[PDB]
Parts: structure tokens; sequence; C-alpha cells
């Protein structure tokens, strides 16, 4: 199964807004899914996640240092970070302890960005089918509400003077089978199977093929990126 990747443009934007390009902190890094992206624009990447299994499987890079730690207690030296990102949903974060930690590690002007993405879009025919899946067939099966990440962090209590983030999107070039594989990663798809014993992707596949046309043809698939960003400490 394949998953959307944050684009180079996101990391490039972080490289420009940061006060310098020395040190990036990846807060809740999982297995390094965004860490290598940061490494393109920042000299050192410090990546933390509390999950030992995630860190054990993390993708090695010469300039990325991983550690098992919560985002709120990184162990990093104070005043050592130019940018910090949380791009895996701020999972299990105590926001107020987290903000204290960012203030401790930040250099003057350092940027924090909470980053997520929204519902995949392809074209209007395919989107109608996806909308029926997401809002219709899976409506009872959405996972427990995570108000902040679901709002694109619009609702996140955010204590830092904010930047205006530019419009950005994830872009992939996927044939139908890759796109179905991706839909199969949604929590709601698993939950639907647990509840009904039926595969909702099998149910929608005829309609999806009709919308797709020739299933082997790769289409441009996008996801809109949502960012809430600001300066942790003043310049």
């Amino acid at each position: 199964a394949f998953r959307p990747r944050y684009p180079r443009a996101l990391f490039r934007w972080l490289g420009e807004v940061a006060p310098a390009r020395g040190d990036a902190l990846d807060c809740g890094c999982g297995s390094g899914q965004a860490s290598l992206g940061l490494a393109e624009f920042f000299e050192r990447v410090h990546a933390v996640d509390p999950g030992e299994a995630q860190i054990r499987q993390a993708l090695r890079h010469p300039r990325v240092t991983y550690a098992v730690a919560p985002a709120e207690d990184t162990g990093l030296p104070p005043a050592s970070v130019d940018v910090a990102i949380a791009a895996q949903a701020m999972h299990w974060f105590d926001l107020d302890r987290f903000w204290a930690e960012l203030r401790r590690v930040a250099r003057p002007g350092a940027v924090f960005a909470a980053v997520t993405y929204g519902l995949t879009r392809v074209d209007p025919e395919v989107d109608a089918v996806v909308d029926r899946l997401y809002h219709g067939l899976l409506a009872r099966d959405w996972p427990p509400e995570r108000v902040h990440v679901e709002s694109g962090y619009r609702t996140l209590p955010f204590p830092f003077p904010e930047l205006e983030a530019p419009p950005l999107e994830i872009e992939e070039r996927w044939p139908m089978d890759a796109f179905l594989g991706y839909l199969g990663t949604w929590s709601a798809v698993t939950a639907h199977r647990r509840r009904t014993g039926a595969d909702p992707l099998a149910e929608i596949a005829p309609a999806l093929r009709a919308a797709w046309g020739t299933p082997e043809r790769p289409l441009r698939v996008t996801w809109p990126i949502a960012i809430r960003a600001g300066r942790i400490l003043p310049h």
C-alpha cells in the first residue's frame, strides 16, 4: 500500500521561514516519513517519537538523528532548534507541556508548524465516488474524533504569533489499484470491515472503475495541505 508524501515544496518553505537552516526538530516522527524531507533543507534533523518500534524501523539518513522520546521531553539542548514540525497528528501530546518544550529548544525566531492534509481529490467523477465512500458508506465508521487535526489545525489553541502559510498540496501519480490500496489505509475502512464483515472497497470498485476509466492509467491524485505555523520566540 502506498501513502501520500509531503512534497519538497513544504520543506523548502520551512527552510525559508526558519531563522536559519541549521537544526530541524521532527516531533512525533514515526519511522521518519518526513525526516528525510527536512534533511534536504536543514543541516541536522532531530527526530523524536515515543514509539520504540517506530524508531527501531526509522529510515536512516546521515543527517537525521532519531530518539525514543515524547515530543514534550526531547532531551535536546536548549536554544538549539530553528524549526519544529508535527506532521503525524500530535499523537498523545499534552499541548501546554509541548509548547514549553518548544520554547526551551527554540532559537530566536524559530518556527513551529503543525501540518496535516485533507481529503484526496482526483477529478470530479472519481471524487463523487470517493465522497460516497467517505460520507456515505463509511459514515458510521470514522475513528474517534481528533478535533484539531480534522480541522486542519484551525481549532488548535496556538500560542505563537502566526505566519500565513502558502497553499500547498501533496501530488501523486497513481493508477486505480494504488489509489484503492491507499483507501484501504483509512481507519474507517478497517472499522467498516469489523462492523459489517464486508469490504467497502469491493463495494465501491465498480463505480470507481467506471469513473476512472482504464484502471491501469495513472491519474494525478492530490491532497490539500493544512498548516498552522508561527514563531515560537521572537527574533
